[PDB]
């Protein structure tokens, strides 16, 4: 298990989204779900030229899990996956200057429904979540789990888990005043309202 600093803007962001009073949480899971359809184009796109990008699962969809036993919502895809650069670097590089532009978008009146808008909506997983971790397998790398309760630190480990093939689960654990998330009434109608139109099936698992 290695422990890793978030950059400080990342640190910044995830207090922001944890302490800021906003009601309108539900926007999580459209980012989630937004996410889950790029990697799954990069590998569908990346697959038009390399065939064998595919050997790892042809399958290319998004599965929803809520279990009340774990409290825990899953949003698992079969898209590109990350690696442990990705994890450990280059997605917070990445995500520095969307997190400038989305704190400073903050006045000027915005609000952090827009914060998609700035390529840094994964970390909206801390409106449900006090703790988020991420299983993933890219087909260049092994399978590895990151995991942050934020707070300034993330972990990354290699996954001793089911083996995935290919993609990448967010599993929210969710806060214990936020577990209208794992009803299934309340996941269909925010796909229905915020993901209705995603290229990729979405299957709600029931409990
Ligand atoms: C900024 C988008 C790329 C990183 N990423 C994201 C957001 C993201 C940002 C920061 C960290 C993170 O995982 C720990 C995930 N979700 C992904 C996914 N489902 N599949 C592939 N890559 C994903």
């Amino acid at each position: 298990v290695e422990t890793f600093a978030f950059q400080a803007e990342i640190a910044q962001l995830m207090s922001l989204i944890i302490n800021t009073f906003y009601s309108n949480k539900e926007i999580f899971l459209r980012e989630l779900i937004s996410n889950s359809s790029d990697a799954l184009d990069k590998i569908r796109y990346e697959s038009l030229t390399d065939p064998s990008k595919l050997d790892s699962g042809k399958e290319l969809h998004i599965n929803l899990i809520p279990n009340k036993q774990d409290r825990t919502l899953t949003i698992v895809d079969t898209g590109i996956g990350m690696t442990k650069a990705d994890l450990i670097n280059n997605l917070g590089t990445i995500a520095k200057s969307g997190t400038k532009a989305f704190m400073e978008a903050l006045q000027a009146g915005a609000d952090i429904s827009m914060i998609g808008q700035f390529g840094v909506g994964f970390y909206s997983a801390y409106l449900v979540a006090e703790k988020v971790t991420v299983i993933t397998k890219h087909n260049d790398d092994e399978q590895y789990a990151w995991e942050s309760s934020a707070g300034g630190s993330f972990t990354v480990r290699t996954d001793t888990g089911e083996p995935m093939g290919r993609g990448t689960k967010v599993i929210l654990h969710l806060k214990e005043d936020q577990t209208e998330y794992l009803e299934e009434r309340r996941i269909k109608e925010i796909v229905k309202k915020h993901s209705q139109f995603i290229g990729y099936p979405i299957t709600l698992f029931v409990e």
